[PDB]
């Protein structure tokens, strides 16, 4: 298999991790300086998020300068340094290829809106680059992204006299893709960072590259033909990279950005469907979800992955769910009307589970035992919390909590000084929370994630095998097996909060005797009927392998 | 019943507990503002370390002065306004009568070694307070208890020419019940706090008053009958005051120290016995001992009550244990040979259980489903750890950690100015592990012990039922029932690392279903054959109800 397959993913932003030169900005010979770490805690991929020049008004998804390094976090032969020490570490690292739009402050936009028309009379090359109306009556069928900011998706510029349109920020207009000289632009973007040692792209925002009249203007057809544009391009000129949609829409529309097999698109995909069933299932203590969102995912083609992950940067996004379970979700997840932001909840994973180390557990052992790739948002394997005082999803984005020191050892600026100001409060702050203290602990949180990681990789069926959800008949407890190889394993999850017992359907394993993936401790071998019964305490994983 | 049998203990001392004036040591003033904790906490009965006019040469149990209150701590003043205080909350309060010795800075034997006649010429009516000896050559059964500093229970005295009698330091003289003026000076004592209200004493170091040649001088007949002579003075003139005693003995003679319907001695003793056995089952994945030794315990009498608990001021003891038992529990639990006092080890609950949560529940819940009051230790439900660069036993007894402030909470005073150092290191220190941050954090360890014990108080099966085990066909598995009343209870744990299954033979209970104390979730009923497939995690404790 691709090297893909089997990764665990740890998505960093370069700005938040470490400073290097007390400016009190994350840079890349900060992040150089810790990278030990990264090797050593199991992760295997680096996701970075975007490095280049920018005004930072979305924190760099505001690209300006597609072939450069932001100033704030060092320079390209930073960059090329830190590169070449990651390879040598083992750590692949990949980056985020923002295509639907580009900054205001982007030179291509500065000269979009002078118009169709330059003062000589010539054409403006750049005018359609970007999308232009003169009514802004276009696409009135679409909804609004961001929408605690936003109110329509056209904005008037100033100088063209005319309407352009953005389904993000305004600060951040969107691309024109019927203009073949922009498909171009981003295949020469690419090539750009490929050829400098770069393994792959997470891509940005790939359902909203053509709009179209009267439709949804999400996921059509000629989009998925750009994004086949790109596979192609990379499988010609740069085999065995890797290319990561972030495609959050319904899992019928999600294996699309796969493709065929016969013409291929993205490697891997995020599961935005399960990631807030696993939250809903928690407080309901009733797993039919899982089972049915996983149900509606169809086979993927040989070279597909998932990217299974439970946070990230973003919000928790709510809006690929029903208008009934949105509202359970704000009810249970979000009790302040300030933890929420655009059809979403902004917290870090720790807090949403109430900071309970069994609940995170719990969770975190499903985001391994799940296909896929599991992806790592930092801070999450120490338990980091949120700063909601802080606007728009920079809450979650907090600096790194490396020890107990100036900024939680982020920086040696003061915490005001800093970029995101370092958590400091009685529960979560880096007195408390940090890796210093959980590497000298024998029990902490950063330990058991390491662990439980060398459990993962011990066993390649969870990273490539099948899934198989087995009937339990008890709601609040999920059983699925795994099978890859000679290995078949059993991993059962009880969702509730205090004991539960299931009676699992295991007809086609009778004869085999299930034991413990941690030291063989063994169970009643399954006999006659297949119905095996099952006791479980507070929100407890079995992880198991049936033999023979 | 009586309020001892429903009662919670918590152990502490004065000195290390709160500050009020910023001195360094804590103070009868300091204590008092801290009763709300203790309330809220779930605690019914302070058990307060010895208090008393001292040089502190055992931390106060070598006393001077046994109706003063140490300065160090306040005025006799302070004294009545804390015990009115924690009575206006419905809190019972007992102290410490350290009953066989004195320090050897006591007027009395101040006096006493000034010989056996004045200069003048008149008898000396104080020299006899005290066991004296020409030779040295008496009592040559008895062994030192404390072995690592004493090579004699015998110790001359300059001024006196003669040897003197200690079974501990050598600065705590015996006292000599043999001469009925000490008895009487110490029922005086007892009578002076219990006239002002305190609700009983724990008595120190019952087993060693009287001494009798061609004995071990230990559990004699005549120290129980001065015993029964301190319940009989109680039982008179002050109705209800509890009278606890610290035997740490074997199973059959501690029995002794509660002494029949006809004549009783003690209300409650310390269950030393099982204490050394759980952590010895946990570290085999074999609770065997725990049956064995709840076995060997002998029916107590209709008033008696254990007192169950896991640490307290002095080390882990392995004095009543086998050789092998104890070569078991040094190199588990002794790593550093430091570690290791007079045969026990000076460690607190959390660093012996790896600061493991999951390991400090399972304890705690056997420690409050066992019959018994359970007693805490200050700062085991926060989680504190030990400092062995503090001489004897004293690793164990640092300042309670309230918060993140100057000494963690507990004084303005620079840590090193406090009576002892405040823990600071990385994982135990106050920076992370201290009352602040726990009441804030909603799964904290200590609203961890506070919603179990409220579990506890929740049903008296707890506080006054039976016990039966029951024979989980897996000696990593303890199960036991208790009933009283109504409720039958069944209390299952697993003390392995892994997941462990056993078949629990319910025969008994056939028809019954079990349900879950906490959200009341039923399990399958007890059917047919009584026996019953569970299945269990990584240390496990399931709390069940059995219907009806
Ligand atoms: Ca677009
Ligand atoms: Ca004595
Ligand atoms: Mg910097
Ligand atoms: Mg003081």
């Amino acid at each position: 298999p691709e090297w893909y397959k089997s990764a665990v993913f740890y998505e960093l932003s370069v700005r938040t991790f470490q400073d290097g030169n007390g400016d009190g900005k994350g840079d890349f010979p900060g992040l150089t300086s810790r990278l030990d770490y990264l090797k050593n805690l199991g992760v295997d991929c680096l996701w970075l998020l975007p490095w280049f020049p920018s005004p930072l008004r979305d924190d760099g998804y505001d690209v300006a300068d597609y072939r450069g390094i932001h100033p704030d976090l060092g320079t390209l032969d930073d960059f090329k340094v830190f590169l070449r020490e990651a390879h040598a570490r083992g750590l692949w690292v990949i980056g985020d290829l923002v295509t639907n739009h580009t900054s205001s402050d982007h030179p291509w936009f500065q000269a979009a809106r002078r118009g169709p028309t330059l003062p000589d009379g010539s054409p403006n090359e750049y005018h359609d680059y970007y999308v232009w109306s003169d009514e802004g009556k276009e696409y009135a069928d679409t909804r609004i992204i961001f929408t605690d900011t936003e109110v329509s998706n056209w904005t008037l510029d100033e100088q063209a006299g005319k309407y352009y349109w953005h389904r993000f920020f305004a600060s951040q207009p969107d691309l024109n893709y019927d203009n073949p000289k922009v498909v171009e632009e981003l295949h020469g973007a690419a090539r750009f960072w490929l050829d400098l040692g770069l393994d792959g792209f997470r891509v940005d925002a790939v359902p909203y590259l053509i709009e179209r009249e009267g439709t949804s203007c999400e996921n059509l057809p000629e989009t998925h033909e750009i994004l086949k544009g790109f596979r192609a391009m990379v499988d010609r000129e740069y085999p065995g990279r890797l290319l990561l949609a972030e495609a959050e829409q319904w899992p019928e529309e999600v294996v699309e950005y796969f493709g065929t097999e016969a013409e291929p698109e993205f490697h891997m995909c995020f599961n935005f469907p399960v990631m807030p069933r696993l939250y809903m299932s928690l407080k309901r203590e009733d797993t039919s979800s899982i089972r049915e969102i996983m149900g509606r995912l169809p086979k993927i083609p040989s070279f597909g992955q998932w990217c299974i992950f439970l946070r990230n940067h973003d919000e928790l996004t709510l809006e690929m769910v029903t208008d009934d379970e949105r509202a359970f979700m704000y009810a249970a997840y979000a009790p302040d009307a300030r933890m929420k932001i655009n059809v979403g909840i902004r917290r870090r994973l720790a807090p949403l589970l109430d900071n309970d180390r069994r609940r995170i557990e719990l969770l975190n052992t499903v985001l391994l035992a799940l296909p896929g790739s599991p992806v790592l948002y930092y801070g999450d394997e120490i338990g980091m919390g949120d700063d909601l005082g802080l606007p728009d999803r920079n809450g979650v984005r907090t600096p790194m909590q490396w020890n107990a020191g100036t900024s939680g050892g982020f920086s040696t600026a003061q915490p005001s000084d800093c970029f995101f100001p370092p958590i400091q409060d009685p529960v979560y702050g880096f007195g408390r929370v940090n890796v210093q203290s959980q590497l000298q602990d024998p029990s902490s949180l950063l330990k058991w994630t390491a662990r439980q990681l060398e459990l993962r990789r011990a066993h390649p069926a969870f990273a490539h095998g099948d899934l198989t959800f087995i009937e339990t008949g008890n709601p609040a407890i999920l059983a699925f097996t795994r099978q890859y190889d000679g290995e078949t394993l059993l991993i059962v999850s009880n969702f509730a909060g205090n004991a539960q017992a299931g009676l699992l359907d295991l007809a086609p394993f009778v004869g085999r005797a299930p034991v413990t993936l941690s030291g063989a401790s063994p169970l009643p071998v399954v006999t006659g009927n297949g119905q095996y019964p099952v006791v479980m305490g507070k929100y407890d994983y079995y992880w198991l392998r049936l033999n023979s």
